[PDB]
């Protein structure tokens, strides 16, 4: 298992908006509290999990807790870079399984949860 995505960087510039504002509070702990969040809120531990050649396939892991922490961090950018974060944790979920398995349904209704969750959403 490869070291966590970071949560900080030098080189980076940090912000905050009233809408990452929102993906935290409302977004973000919307689907930490949905029965599915427990697979997706810490990084996968593939070792742990037998997934054979996860960290070969999925080359960019990311995981609520990540994202939670970059949003308290104010590591993003925006909105949108943080959308895409979520976007790549369901994902990375749908190129590594079979269509139809448990934690692709679970990755699923998270992820349609969360869409509905993103038109709460103001445009800054
Ligand atoms: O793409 C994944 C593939 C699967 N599998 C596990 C079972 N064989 C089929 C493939 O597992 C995960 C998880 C995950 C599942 C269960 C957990 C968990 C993470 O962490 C806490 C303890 O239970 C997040 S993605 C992902």
């Amino acid at each position: 298992n490869p070291p966590p995505p970071e949560t900080s960087n030098p080189n980076k510039p940090k912000r905050q908006t009233n809408q990452l504002q929102y993906l935290l509070r409302v977004v973000l702990k919307t689907l930490w509290k949905h029965q599915f969040a427990w697979p997706f809120q810490q990084p996968v531990d593939a070792v742990k999990l037998n997934l054979p050649d996860y960290y070969k396939i999925i080359k960019t892991p990311m995981d609520m807790g990540t994202i939670k922490k970059r949003l308290e961090n104010n590591y993003y950018w925006n909105a949108q870079e943080c959308i895409q974060d979520f976007n790549t944790m369901f994902t990375n979920c749908y190129i590594y399984n079979k269509p139809g398995d448990d934690i692709v349904l679970m990755a699923e209704a998270l992820e349609k949860l969360f869409l509905q969750k993103i038109n709460e959403l103001p445009t800054e």
